[PDB]
């Protein structure tokens, strides 16, 4: 399993602009489009990422294409960051995808805000972290989710994947 198939499982794919759990129009692999509430601004914002008129729908390439860019700019984010980048640093292969989960489905500056459980996973005080985690709105919303990335981050194993 890797970061990729990770993120495939937690986002699913979508081909036809849809709203995300939040209500916000997303198309792909949880490419978050606009969180304007007009499918009109969404189809502009999508014809801008694709570089074609797309009418709202996008092929499976496209959808791979814009989930490798954003795979991407979420790990240059958290290398970038002056909070993310040590953490990141200590963290053992499969944790540091959890952490790439994170900033994918939230972005850097909600994921930064964890301040306290970023020290405990830097620490490696794993299920200490796990507990902190968890008193988040972000594991409030969407618990399947989260559990699965908690998970991750509480054994360094795949086992909450390799279910699904």
């Amino acid at each position: 399993m890797n970061i990729f198939e990770m993120l495939r499982i937690d986002e699913g794919l979508r081909l036809k602009i849809y709203k995300d759990t939040e209500g916000y129009y997303t198309i792909g692999i949880g490419h978050l489009l606009t969180k304007s509430p007009s499918l009109n601004a969404a189809k502009s914002e999508l014809d801008k990422a694709i570089g074609r008129n797309c009418n709202g729908v996008i092929t499976k390439d496209e959808a791979e294409k814009l989930f490798n860019q954003d795979v991407d700019a979420a790990v240059r984010g958290i290398l970038r960051n002056a909070k993310l980048k040590p953490v990141y640093d200590s963290l053992d292969a499969v944790r540091r995808c959890a952490l790439i989960n994170m900033v994918f489905q939230m972005g850097e500056t909600g994921v930064a805000g964890f301040t306290n459980s970023l020290r405990m996973l830097q620490q490696k005080r794993w299920d200490e972290a796990a507990v902190n985690l968890a008193k988040s709105r972000w594991y409030n919303q969407t618990p399947n989710r989260a559990k699965r990335v908690i998970t991750t981050f509480e054994t360094g194993t795949w086992d909450a994947y390799k279910n699904l």
